[PDB]
């Protein structure tokens, strides 16, 4: 401790060593958009091509629900029993468990349901999935002259991108948007009538004639003595063109012209699927979503994956160049510069009053030089505890500036008086100054340590991310003060220059501002005035009844947040056609809004990206999708050029001039959160019941909650209502009469209407999938039930209209689960106005008011947020009371450190002002901006009131007088320092431009908080201090101890 | 079949567990299939039972297999989920659609069990369905709803007829 | 459960069942003769039990113009029984079972 | 010496009689394609071979823990499981955390 | 493989599965030229066989009577083998395998004396839909990193030492196709990895002494006029490790930390 006074060189080391630290823990250092902050959840999905809803639940998903039982951190289980052949299982885990644990425990636990699976999906596997839906990247593929389309495009996407560009350095996940090639054989009813052929003798063809087989070996092992030759059988060869398959036999006819399946139906090198259309601005593209790697930089991920595209780029075909409608990675780059930009200003302006009151070039350059070997030394603090640099713990450091520079500053000037004081040389006054002073410095470690540590260990995503924030600021803080222990004191003695007692500078330069006597001047009216208060208490004591209540009151009518709203540069539109519409009606409403986005906002959009298929809910040619792009931050001015007013008038647009509901929105700052005043009740069948029940229960609450506009809002399902569906039941009596066989009559049903996957082959020399489906026009239309006949045992058809009944049911083509058990997605909301769960209150209160089957119980945003729920209180109680009792700590009492604590009102109720005259929101930046006032208040505090005890005891001096003298010697620093952050803080404050949501939102309630705590506390600490001792012991007196 | 396989105490448990069924894997193609279609479980377990909660009928107006399937009904779908529970030996059965032979009524009929069974599976499932409209459809087109097929059973009617 | 133990003989050679089961009642026997040493010398689990063998002649059904294949799987599904398919009961999959009724298989 | 050779994975199966190609880029690299977001990989060894054993060895960091890596890789493979055969599939198939030294060899 | 590399020979560009072997081929043949610097220089894979391609016509048979199925099958099962149950042999489960006896199945023509019966009772023999000939093929194809590669196996002439004949092979890869790469894997990735690391352990840990030596012992100066002693310990490590017969491997590299260690120590 005092010991590093003498050994400067020592204490250098130290600076220039911990500054290297800094670099070298800079260059190599990892930034992400924000920390990993989101609970992870692994997903399992299945197909099942052609299924309907009740089957992709009924053969895949239920025997699921049955086998895989038994993985551990067991949390909840929603699932989507897809009415297109999908079954998706999303369990949500708790925070921060080791994921990867959960997903090897279920896929060796789906392989216990593996033989339990249909055939069709237990040849087209099952798969288990950590997951989220933050996508890094969406790189489109599009040619400009017409060269290639959807399929060709979505073809050369899995041939030649998945693999070598997937091998750049920085990469986690990759997503084909679009359809692999397949061998697609179209088959016609007329054609395949002809000859009384049926899907059966054509799947029997294509199987058993399109294959690789069993060799064996010339010289086969054993061989037989005297052999001089060992060598491999060939045979029979998958296939490779769509030639090949057209010179297909299928019979011979007795006459000779063989029929081969050229003829019965038609070939084409197709796609593996038809589902989703990919549009980049109308014109054909497919495309790719990329997710980033397990610690991997964002932007290097960019810059390799990017490198990689640009090294296939000529190595591509015609015409094909790749695109990047969606892209996180702008925002994040310019996100740093901007934090940095305004830390460098915080610097700047930091020195600038620095100056602006030292006045002494060397003595102003010490505090200047003591903030890199502060912060580069905090990034050796980070680059050691494994966590990483983001937008936010970088911003913990821009914030931290003040937390850091106090200290060093305070010292500086501390010695500087004292050598006006006692005109000891530069080392010795020094020493006493850092001797009196230890308590000052290890006071505000003991604190600032105690409030930045309590949040480091609150729960959720908020809580990670103040864990951000303790650990960059409290590494700042320890350092700054354990600087000011080897780094600050010795530079404090030996860079600094000699003062005789006494040297004061009053207008003892006349160019370089006079200014010191005003300051000198006033802190006498300054100081007689705290005097003139003292005299007269009570005044005081009221007015600060005033204070604190109106910080209470004002506290209330401000209303909170999750995280602030973010122009990321980048943002969606998605589309919604009415039930059982098609694909067409969609496609309408996509290059319609791509007109939209190109014309009437022409100048903002550079590029939309439309999806035709499957939106929001789920998969389904009424649900679209659109990514639009903008131009870069730089030519984007206004208010009305920014993501807010164009989703307003996009939305405005679309809502009452339609026949669909088609939605403009922003996405959130967090890829992924609570949708904060609400929820999303899962409505659980837990009784005997059946889908037509819980969809009659969704009728009866939506209609139970959306009748009470005082406490419960948005009461909405999320999903696709409840469709048409076509029962064909076959009365299997008259086909065992017509010597027709029903395997015949389903897969023939199947392989026409929905399609089979047959057989394997290999294209290009990668190999694909083989698709059998009937054509267009002979399954589209219901009238063509008819055109499709049945081979009989005997040898003639049979119409479907000898067999099929043909009506239209009721069902929801998306069914929803929640636990392996009957389940259904309410998303709701409270009041705008009301907190959330109090309509937790009154819909439990709806909902549990329902039929014995018809049960409440919660998934998702509301899960976790309900058992991790009533701790707040506590954990602010307690960086309160660890500031109460370290500072008595330090101290040694109680009624020393209440003074202190009475200026954390004068703090609160100056962020509240100025944060509610702007419009900002008790949030996460806010609170840890709060958190931060209540650092700086009771440092002040901790400046003056520190002074007058030690007087009053160690030299005995009386109460007035000390406080007086303390007040009056200390308001100089408080006040250096307090400029210094209010003007750090600043730019922070007032700057638009990537995140200033996140920069306003800690800057202004930082910086009212700042003002209003000193330009108050430096008034009322002193009678603060006077009247809280002047309740404990007797005698003394007003101490004169010699 | 029961194999218990008890590992290095302290060891992880669940990498072991899950390391145990992707070895089940290499020896499961190859397995009966009688069993590869009636399941196998493997549980990461104790030696012996923690807790064991009794159900009963007041009017005792259920038998055994009733109150049993009421347990598989509404319970015992997340006992085996809870992130410490290996196998639960339900004390009971859930029900299941019980065909009773008769060896004379079947002589008589010149049927046997193997037509039974071709029978029940045959008549008896989900099939493979379709959508009107299915994609990729052409111009005009306006509709898109669900082909249902012939579903599985329900009652003792569609199973007796 | 105290001062014992859980003694495995394992048949290492490879000579079935029975050599087995009389080793160890060699051994059962061998430690009832030292109370000097030894105490509840037990197997434990059971011993073997009366089964029944249907040996088929397989011949007198390859001319008979009877099917094998469908011969067991009847025997099995009668005594057995039969795992055939899954049902929907009240909204939640059970399963099917096809077994002989209860006196046409007890003696 | 100390765990020095980065880990590797290996997936062997019998495919009995195929070629050299189909095994390369039907079984081989059909794996290599989801193996995207591998943790610690250092370089990829693979295998065809036309005796009908098929062998792709994904090799990552040392130290990078054997039983996680199966834990990630043996799940990165189960995700570029689909373009393998089902002939493959179904013929004993072994994924072992390997080396390629024989510790020892007994005679 | 052997002493001190594993060579591995890279793919990255388009070209192809001929041209690359030429390219290699090239490369072994102009290695030859080097008894002072190599020795030993093998190459690793299979080359390429002549596979023997027997062609099924399946209308001649569609017609016969005989399925196709059963004619795959028997080829198979005759050349190749089948498992099909397993049985229980001295009280051990094992496998069964039906394959042909041996003298029918090491000739071409012993095709002939197989006959695949039809569905009406009458065999058909395979000279009946099978055209046969002399092809070639590629057997096991080797990859590094996914792509085509070959590992130019080698040790170093018995003239000393590993690591010079390693440099001598970065100079034979020079000369060959545009798009043709090299790499080092196993014994030799990590002789990469543990040489081009001479800048960073020096550039870091002589400025950490640096600053220890400044450090609690004080001083400007001391650290510089102890520093100049660095090169006064290694000259004759240098110096010796030649004269005998070695190379700056690690156990030269720890060998001279610690002497610049101990002779540090004594400046002190
Ligand atoms: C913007 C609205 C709210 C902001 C104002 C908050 C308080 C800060 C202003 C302090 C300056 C005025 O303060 C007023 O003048 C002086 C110095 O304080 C004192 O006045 C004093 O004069 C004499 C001096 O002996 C009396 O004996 C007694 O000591 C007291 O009356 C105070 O009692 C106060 O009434």
């Amino acid at each position: 401790p005092n010991f590093f006074i003498d050994r400067p060189i020592f204490a250098w080391v130290i600076a220039i060593i911990i500054m290297l630290a800094g670099g070298l823990a800079i260059l190599k250092l990892p930034v992400a958009q924000y920390p990993t902050i989101a609970p992870p959840a692994v997903t399992i999905s299945a197909s099942y091509p052609g299924a309907d809803a009740k089957t992709v639940q009924d053969t895949v998903t239920q025997v699921i629900e049955q086998n895989m039982n038994g993985i551990d951190n067991l949390m909840y289980m929603s699932s989507n029993s897809d009415s297109t052949g999908t079954v998706q299982i999303t369990l949500t885990f708790e925070s921060g468990t080791d994921a990867d644990i959960a997903q090897v425990q279920v896929q060796n636990k789906l392989q216990l349901a593996m033989p339990l699976l249909p055939q069709e999906v237990q040849q087209q596997g099952v798969s288990v999935e950590k997951s989220s839906s933050s996508f890094l990247m969406v790189v489109g593929v599009i040619n400009t002259d017409g060269t290639m389309t959807q399929e060709d495009i979505s073809d050369y996407v899995a041939a030649n991108m998945k693999d070598a560009i997937s091998r750049t350095s920085g990469v986690g996940d990759v997503q084909l948007f679009g359809s692999q090639y397949a061998m697609r054989i179209w088959m016609n009813p007329n054609e395949l009538n002809k000859f009384q052929l049926t899907p059966v003798d054509v799947i029997t063809a294509i199987k058993a004639q399109n294959a690789q087989v069993a060799a064996g070996q010339l010289g086969g092992t054993p061989p037989v003595k005297g052999q001089q030759l060992n060598a491999s059988i060939i045979a029979q060869t998958r296939l490779t063109s769509t030639e090949e398959f057209g010179k297909i036999l299928l019979k011979v006819n007795q006459d000779g012209s063989r029929v081969l399946l050229r003829d019965v139906a038609k070939i084409e090198l197709g796609g593996e699927n038809y589902d989703i259309i990919a549009e980049f601005n109308g014109q054909p593209a497919s495309g790719l979503g990329i997710k980033l790697a397990t610690g991997a930089n964002a932007l290097d991920t960019a810059a390799a994956i990017r490198a990689e595209l640009a090294k296939m780029e000529p190595f591509f075909p015609s015409g094909l160049k790749i695109v990047y409608p969606y892209d996180t990675t702008p925002f994040v780059k310019i996100s740093i510069h901007e934090v940095v930009k305004t830390l460098v200003e915080a610097i700047i302006l930091v020195f600038l009053v620095m100056y602006l009151f030292l006045q002494n070039f060397r003595a102003t350059l010490i505090p200047t030089i003591a903030v890199p070997v502060v912060l580069l030394g905090t990034f050796a603090v980070l680059a050691a505890f494994g966590f990483s640099i983001n937008t936010l713990t970088m911003f913990g450091m821009v914030l931290a500036i003040g937390l850091l520079v106090d200290d060093a500053i305070v010292v500086v000037e501390n010695v500087e008086r004292v050598m006006a004081e006692e005109g000891l040389p530069p080392k010795e006054a020094t020493r006493k100054s850092m001797g009196q002073i230890q308590g000052a410095l290890v006071g505000i470690a003991m604190v600032l340590s105690a409030v930045f540590v309590p949040m480091a260990f609150f729960g959720g995503s908020t809580g990670a991310i103040y864990r951000q924030f303790s650990i960059t600021i409290v590494s700042a803080m320890a350092l700054s003060v354990l600087v000011a222990l080897i780094l600050t004191p010795a530079l404090c003695a030996t860079m600094l220059k000699p003062i005789a007692k006494g040297d004061h500078g009053e207008g003892k330069k006349g160019f370089f501002g006079w200014f010191n006597r005003m300051f000198e001047k006033s802190t006498h009216h300054y100081t007689d005035s705290v005097g003139g208060i003292l005299r007269s208490t009570g005044r005081y004591l009221v007015l600060y009844l005033i204070i604190v209540v109106g910080m209470a009151y004002l506290f209330v009518r401000l209303p909170s947040s999750f995280l602030p709203d973010e122009d990321q540069g980048v943002f969606m539109t998605m589309v919604q056609l009415p039930a059982g519409a098609t694909q067409e009606r969609t496609q309408k409403v996509l290059n319609e809004v791509t007109h939209y986005y190109l014309t009437k906002e022409k100048n903002n959009v550079e590029s939309v990206f439309a999806v035709n298929g499957a939106g929001a809910a789920g998969r389904g040619q009424n649900t679209g999708i659109a990514f639009v792009s903008l131009k870069d931050w730089a030519d984007r001015p206004g208010e009305e050029n920014k993501v807010e007013a164009i989703t307003m008038r996009a939305t405005r647009a679309f809502s009452q001039i339609k026949d669909a509901m088609v939605f403009a929105f922003n996405l959130p700052a967090i890829v992924e959160l609570g949708t904060a005043t609400g929820f999303d009740f899962e409505l659980i069948d837990q009784a005997g019941l059946g889908h037509e029940k819980l969809t009659q229960a969704r009728n009866q609450l939506l209609a139970e909650a959306a009748k009470h506009p005082d406490m419960l809002t948005s009461v909405r399902p999320n999903g696709l209502e409840d469709t048409p569906q076509f029962k064909i039941d076959i009365d299997q009596e008259k086909a065992q009469a017509l010597g027709v066989s029903i395997n015949d009559i389903n897969t023939t049903l199947g392989a026409a209407w929905g399609g089979s996957y047959v057989n394997d082959f290999i294209d290009r020399g990668r190999v694909k999938k083989v698709y059998v489906m009937s054509e267009a026009k002979y399954r589209m239309l219901p009238d063509d039930i008819g055109d499709w006949y049945v081979r009989a045992a005997d040898g003639q058809m049979v119409p479907f209209s000898a067999f099929s009944s043909s009506r239209w049911e009721y069902g929801s083509p998306r069914l929803e689960r929640y636990n392996g058990l009957p389940s259904m997605e309410i998303l709701g909301q409270a009041a705008p106005g009301k907190s959330t769960g109090e309509a937790m209150e009154l819909m439990e209160q709806l909902a549990s008011k329902l039929p014995t089957g018809v049960g409440y119980d919660w998934t998702g945003m509301s899960y976790q947020e309900r058992l991790s729920g009533n701790q707040a209180p506590s954990l602010y109680a307690i960086s309160l009371i660890v500031v109460f009792l370290c500072l008595a700590a330090l101290y040694e009492s109680w009624s020393i450190p209440f003074s202190v604590m009475l200026v954390v009102p004068l703090g609160v109720i100056g962020a509240l002002l100025a944060a509610t005259f702007r419009g900002l929101t008790n949030d996460v930046y806010f609170q840890v901006g709060l958190l931060t006032t209540i650092g700086l208040s009771a440092k002040n505090a901790i400046l003056i009131v520190e002074f007058a005890k030690d007087l009053m005891d160690k030299e005995g001096k009386g109460l007035i007088e000390a406080t007086l003298d303390a007040v009056r010697m200390r308001l100089r620093p408080i006040l250096m320092t307090s400029l210094a952050f209010i003007l750090g803080v600043m730019p922070l404050v007032i700057s638009t431009g990537a995140g200033s949501g996140a920069q306003n939102a800690v800057g202004t309630g930082v910086m009212g908080g700042m003002v209003t705590a000193t330009v108050l506390a430096i008034f009322f600490v002193p009678v603060f201090f006077v009247v809280v001792r002047r309740r404990f012991s007797r005698k003394n007196e007003d101490i004169e101890h010699s």
